[PDB]
């Protein structure tokens, strides 16, 4: 099933799409949200094992996907391991923080040994080209193709040293819009500048940010 943006296969109508995005409109426990009131809590130390690594950089239609066919790409919380399967990113961001959006936001997506879903976010603020992301950028497809990367990436030079963040319960963010999805959003925020976003808005051909959907009864942990 076809989804998008704008138009008919908006996200105001992906729920209709199809009886398999149901959720996307059903929902209780939908991503993106608004960071607004948290509950100050002690939450577990995320540990970062990301290497150099061979990577499928793909354009989806939808978004630039960095792939991992390969694991050895981990983070460990609270005594779990979960592997990095690929990253990707939204222009603008999905995800606010009192309110405010980002240029940019970078999802992380994870699963453990029991398959259960955790996504890491970073923000990007306005600010000068963003250097380690440029070997992406230069390969970045701009039509449904797939550059095999004799072009490794080094994932660890996308987190920040400070690794504090906000920790909710949620969704995928593109249809079906499944739930379950651990979210951890880092507090700290990387940059780009305006000629980084608008290339990627080129190649995935448009603005790829799903509105923000209320909290209902989750709480999320500062
Ligand atoms: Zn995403």
């Amino acid at each position: 099933t076809h989804w998008g943006y704008t138009g008919h296969d908006s996200p105001e109508s992906w729920g209709n799409l199809s009886e398999e995005f149901r959720l996307c409109s059903t929902g209780k426990n939908q991503s993106p949200v608004n960071i607004t009131e948290t509950v100050s809590g002690k939450l577990p130390a995320i540990k970062v094992n990301y290497k150099p690594s061979m990577v499928d950089v793909e354009n989806n239609g939808h978004t630039i996907q960095v792939n991992y066919p390969e694991g050895g790409n981990t983070l460990t919380v609270n005594g779990r391991t979960y592997t990095l399967k690929q990253f990707h990113f939204h222009v603008p961001s999905e995800n606010q923080i009192k309110g405010r959006t980002f240029p940019m936001e970078a999802h992380f997506v994870h699963l453990d040994e029991n398959k259960q879903p955790l996504v890491l976010a970073v923000l990007y603020e306005a600010g000068k080209t963003n250097g380690r992301l440029s070997s992406i950028w230069n390969v970045m497809p701009m039509t449904a193709g797939k550059v095999k990367l004799n072009q490794p990436f080094d994932a660890s030079t996308l987190l920040p040293k400070r690794l504090k963040y906000y920790r909710f319960a949620g969704s995928l963010t593109t249809p079906p819009c499944t739930e379950g999805v651990s979210w951890l959003v880092l507090k700290t925020y990387d940059h780009i500048d305006q000629a980084q976003a608008e290339k990627f808005t080129r190649a995935v051909g448009s603005e790829n940010n799903r509105p923000v959907q209320p909290l209902n009864a989750r709480v999320v942990i500062e």
